[PDB]
């Protein structure tokens, strides 16, 4: 007899082991070529490598399960938002416990649902969670006449421009608290029209939540409600003494990229949007003088050479140049004597369009590109220290 590999085999012809579609081997107990952690729960035995469309080669991270918790943030940084996030509010949250959020004014919203919106800590890159849980306890009851909801959303998802809901299998009873577990797992969330997740969208929309809202009003005219217990899984490098993330891809990345899934833009690299999935990382674009920018934005940081500016394309205030040709020695200091106008600090000047520089703040009474000779009716010398003061004047 053959022992076929509970995790990984449909079934046996007794002497043969049938495999899930991700599953190779013998006994059907290895992942596929571009699949990762095997386990008895996932029909296929193995998840497939996602990695942001640009690798196919990954592991099961090594990063330690942890929680972020509600009672770690201030209550004012709670609010309510409808779902379209253009009606929003703080007035009316208040805490009666630590991490317990309560509303009670629903008379001074618009008649629509709201959400809890939970936090930065909750947003942001979470591509971590998946494979975890966001849990949390509901308490509400409506008004005397209050027409219920069909098909709410008990939490939505937003990121990377993609929106993704879980529905309860049960709505909580008026007047009685309710414990949710909803698992970041495809299987548990639809788009708004209710097709099903993809693993590549949940983790596109993980990897850069914009709002994670979770139903606050659950019939057309709420009295009350009330959100407590709240826990989402994450991963942390440290260890933690919880299990490994193991339902979370470690990818190999190619150049440029960073992240378990190649979902952030390594040091040097910045996004580009070509159009699949996140898109691409590209070099810098800094004209030589720096190698280091916003991964998404592309501005570039800490610019050398006395140069600045989003892409390093223009010479600092004092200097001048053309900063895009992409040398150490672009911008060079302004020569300008005296003070400034405008009784200023530094001297400012331009590569006029004859390859020289002009000086653009001399003082009155200073003519010439350099600020180096006194204006008519005007007296000095300023390329011997002395400065222009009016004929007429002392001394």
């Amino acid at each position: 007899i053959v022992r076929c590999d509970e995790r990984g085999s449909l079934g046996t012809s007794g002497e043969t082991c049938r495999c899930k579609n991700n599953v190779v081997g013998r006994l059907c107990n290895e992942c596929s070529d571009g699949s990762f952690h095997l386990s008895k729960q996932n029909p296929d035995g193995c998840l497939k490598c996602f990695c942001m469309g640009v690798s196919r080669q990954c592991s099961s991270s090594s990063w330690s399960r942890a929680q972020v918790l509600g009672a770690s943030e201030q209550p004012s940084q709670f609010s309510l938002s409808n779902a379209a996030g253009t009606h929003t509010t703080s007035e009316g949250v208040s805490s009666p416990a630590p991490g317990e959020l309560s509303f009670s004014s629903f008379h001074n919203l618009l008649s629509e649902p709201y959400f809890w919106s939970l936090p930065a800590s909750f947003r942001g890159d979470k591509v971590t969670s998946y494979g975890g849980e966001l849990r949390f306890t509901v308490m509400q009851r409506p008004r005397p006449s209050s027409a219920p909801l069909h098909r709410q959303p008990l939490v939505v998802l937003q990121g990377n421009n993609i929106v993704l809901e879980h529905h309860a299998s049960r709505d909580p009873s008026p007047g009685q608290p309710s414990n949710f577990i909803v698992p970041f797992q495809e299987q548990a969330w639809q788009r708004p029209d209710g097709q099903p997740a993809t693993r590549e969208h949940l983790l596109m929309a993980l990897a850069g939540i914009d709002a994670l809202l979770i139903q606050a009003s659950y019939t057309q005219q709420p009295a009350e409600s009330r959100l407590s217990g709240i826990s989402m899984d994450v991963a942390v490098p440290e260890n933690t003494g919880q299990d490994s993330a193991r339902e979370v891809e470690q990818c190999t990345c190619p150049p440029g990229y960073r992240g378990p899934s190649c979902q952030d833009c390594d040091t040097g690299y910045t996004r580009v949007p070509s159009g699949l999935y996140l898109g691409t990382c590209e070099r810098c674009n800094c004209h030589g003088h720096s190698e280091t920018c916003e991964p998404e934005t592309g501005a570039c940081q800490s610019c050398q050479h006395h140069t600045e500016g989003a892409s390093c394309e223009q010479c600092q205030p004092g200097y001048y140049g053309d900063a895009q040709r992409g040398t150490p020695q672009d911008c060079q200091p302004c020569p300008c004597y005296g003070a400034p106008a405008a009784g200023q600090a530094a001297h400012t000047c331009f590569l006029d369009t004859d390859g020289h520089p002009t000086c653009d703040s001399c003082s009155p009474g200073h003519s010439g590109r350099h600020c180096e000779r006194c204006a008519p009716g005007y007296y000095g010398n300023p390329s011997q220290g002395q400065p222009c003061h009016r004929d007429g004047q002392v001394p």
